[PDB]
Formats: C-alpha cells, structure tokens, sequence
C-alpha cells in the first residue's frame, strides 16, 4: 500500500502530466509545470504510453518519485527530463531486437553482441534478471562509443523484459574482472553508463556485484567511486569465489567457469535466425490490440483523474476507484503481453527459452 503523503505525491505527478496532455483533473483537494513546459503534449502522451509495457503506470512513476526522494518537483524535473531524452529512441532499439542490428550491419554493436561482453544469465535470489558483464573482452577499438551506448540500451531493455511480477522491477549486474587488464579499461563508456542510467533508469539497479577485481583496479576504483552517487555505491558488493556469488545468485544461473551450475555457451553466439518473428507482419491483428490499448488508456486516465479529486480516502467511492486503476493497470500489462509478439523482434533469450513476456 502506500501512505497519505505519498500518494498526494503520486496524485500530484499524474496531475502535472494531465495538464501536459490536457487530461480534464482538479488537483487542490489532495499551469503546465516548468519541467513540463517546454515537452510537445502529444509526442509525450504517446511515447510514455509505449513505454509502459510489463509494469504498472503507478510503479513506472514511483520509480521516478523514490529516485528523488518523494520531492514533487524534483520528480517531475527528472520526468520531463526523461520523457524529452528518450522519446523513440530506445522502443525503436528494443523492437528491432539483433535482427535490425545485423540487418543494417551495424558493426561495431554486431561485435559487442556475438563477444557476449554482456548477457542476461538468469536471475538472481530475489528474481531480479542478471546481466553478466566481461570487461576483459572489451576493447575501445572493436565499436564507436555510440555503438557501445547503444549496445548497453540494448541489453538494458532486454533485462527489462525479465522483469517478473510481485518480484523487484530492477537488475543486478555481475562485472567479471577476471582476466581484466588496462588494455580494456575505457573511462568514456564508464562516465556515460553512470549518467544516463542515474537519469534514465531510475530504481532499475539492483545489486552491483565486482568479482575478482586485480590489483590493477584499486585506482580505476578510486575514480569511479566518486562518479557514482551513495544509492549505487552501496549496491556495490566486491565478491571473491563462488561462496560469495551465492549470497547472491544461485548456482543454476551462475555461469560454469566461475564455479555456477549454468552451461550457456559464452565463447559462441548464437543471433535470432528469425524463425519465431511471424506475428511481426500481421498487422491487422496488432491494429486491434493497439486499439484495445488506447482504449484501457482512455478508461485509465479518466479513472485516474477521477481518483485524484476524490473526496474522502475512506469513501466506497473511493474503494472502488483505486480497485478500478488496479484492475486497468493489470489490463495494460496483459494488453502489451498480448502487443509484444507483434511489434518485438525475438531476441537469443525468446529462443534459448529463458525469456517469457
């Protein structure tokens, strides 16, 4: 559940995006923002909707709202700030899979996918999805930084869809040092991951694991320790042999070669051949879901807006307008459960079978 000042918070950042989006709502019984001033209405509505796939609307927000500390103004700064960044950028990247990647020969994003420099490999003890990280494969000149940025969004929203249900909507990233050397140090890609996952993955990371980091690393430490802000410094675990590993994960999704149990082939990739991708051009079908969207949207924001003037939080009234946002909520995760097959290409893990949207 959430408290009363908390949800006046929650209330008032659904209100400042109403009147972006020129939602009828009265906001005093709980004009465009600053933040919001200077965002296209309608660019905005549609790009947050779309990105709202397997959670709620009101976890999307609280993300949000948690990452600056319950400061209503803050929050909406971020958000704005967010929703003029992203826009369609990264639902363009994640909906083309690698199979856009390899079909427009991006080069140096196809060489950081067939390395495996970063994979999902399961999910960690509370279900959060793993990402293992392996810098000593990297080296500055296998791809652009643009490649790597795009590279790391990639993954990033592929984690996303691992997210499960009742279970932590965050990732935790196990970096290997194993083998790492300053051949594969790269300072420029560090800096970028660190500032545009603080501002545009808030309350997405879950715990931070360094393992076997060599001595070579103590200084590299030292820089980046000061980049990072106290929320992701202490996610941060240096973790030394399997034991510690798993405090963590458990061995079934630990890869074999640091001690686990999971014999997913790291030295070989294996790209989406394409063969699960034919719902991709039924578009007649993926028309009538995206309406049924736009309608549970509708239904939603006006149930919102209703809930927001709601006058007592006592009321049945207001009993049945919370289990009426609940209900839609669920709807529009069943809604782009029932989307994903028409507009996402598959990635390794739809084959491989670890990932079900």
């Amino acid at each position: 559940q959430l408290t009363e000042d908390q949800e006046v918070v929650l209330k008032q950042i659904w209100t400042h995006l109403f009147h972006l989006w020129q939602v009828p709502v009265d906001g005093t019984h709980i004009k465009i923002h600053k933040a919001l001033a200077n965002l296209d209405p309608q660019t905005t509505k549609k790009q947050f909707w779309h990105d709202i796939k397997n959670e709620t609307p009101d976890a999307t927000i609280l993300k949000f709202i948690r990452a600056r500390k319950w400061n209503a103004d803050k929050t909406i700064a971020m958000l704005g700030h967010d929703l003029y960044w992203r826009k369609d950028t990264i639902n363009k990247i994640i909906n083309g899979g690698e199979r856009a990647v390899y079909e427009n020969n991006e080069t140096g994003v196809i060489k950081n996918l067939e390395l495996q420099k970063a994979t999902i490999q399961g999910y960690d003890n509370d279900m959060r999805p793993v990402i293992l990280v392996r810098p000593r494969l990297h080296h500055s000149s296998d791809q652009t930084e643009q490649e790597l940025e795009k590279f790391s969004l990639l993954v990033i929203e592929q984690s996303k869809l691992f997210f499960k249900e009742n279970y932590p909507a965050s990732t935790t990233i196990l970096f290997d040092l194993n083998g790492f050397s300053m051949s594969n140090m790269d300072y420029a890609p560090v800096k970028f991951l660190i500032t545009c996952f603080e501002a545009h993955y808030p309350e997405s990371l879950g715990h931070l694991l360094i393992h076997k980091a060599p001595w070579i690393f103590n200084p590299i430490w030292n820089i980046i320790k000061n980049w990072l802000d106290p929320v992701v410094a202490s996610k941060i675990v240096f973790t030394k042999n399997i034991d510690e590993l798993h405090k963590f994960i458990q061995p079934q999704y630990i890869p074999r070669y640091l001690g686990g149990e999971n014999d997913n082939d790291l030295d070989h990739y294996t790209p989406p051949d394409g063969s699960l991708d034919v719902h991709l051009k039924d578009t007649e079908t993926r028309a009538m879901i995206e309406k049924e969207r736009e309608e549970l949207v509708e239904q939603f924001l006006t149930v919102t807006a209703q809930w927001i003037e709601h006058q007592p939080l006592n009321d049945p009234a207001y009993i049945q307008l919370q289990e009426k946002r609940v209900q839609l909520s669920t709807a529009l995760c069943e809604n782009y459960s029932k989307l994903d097959p028409y507009i996402r290409s598959r990635s390794v893990y739809d084959y491989n079978g670890s990932l079900k949207v």
